[PDB]
């Protein structure tokens, strides 16, 4: 099993901090902010397995929301975290991925994205139950 974090962040310094923390915790960071990078990436997951699980860094939700059904595709855990100065974009884009049915977090300052980053190493833990419909 294998688990993918989507991070949605413009701020800059924020995604070194968060790059800081993957490494503190032993994750992969990988950065896409181009529309044929994300698509690379989405193989390379599949063609490794037994390894460590991915932490994706976004600035566009276009990219993101490829890749929310695309790794859903690749039969892993997705889930989105987004932060941003902009709170009407952060809830207009999650009140849709809920719509779409995903575990999609939103928070206004930096150090709750951080909170959530580290929740997401032991959440991502959880029970399997492969067989996933009851």
């Amino acid at each position: 099993m294998k688990e993918l974090i989507l991070i949605n962040t413009n701020n800059d310094e924020l995604i070194k901090k968060i790059k800081k923390e993957v490494e503190n915790q032993g994750y992969q960071v990988r950065d896409v902010n181009d529309s044929d990078e994300l698509k690379k990436e989405m193989k390379k997951l599949a063609e490794e397995k037994n390894f460590e699980k991915i932490l994706i860094i976004s600035n566009d939700k276009q990219l993101l929301k490829e890749m929310l059904e695309l790794i859903s595709k690749l039969g892993y855990k997705v889930f989105l975290l987004l932060q941003d100065q902009d709170e009407n974009e952060l809830e207009e884009f999650k009140r849709k991925i809920e719509s779409q049915g995903y575990e999609v977090r939103k928070v206004t300052d930096d150090e709750e994205a951080l909170k959530i980053v580290r929740e997401f190493m032991q959440k991502a833990g959880s029970l399997e139950h492969h067989h996933h419909h009851h």
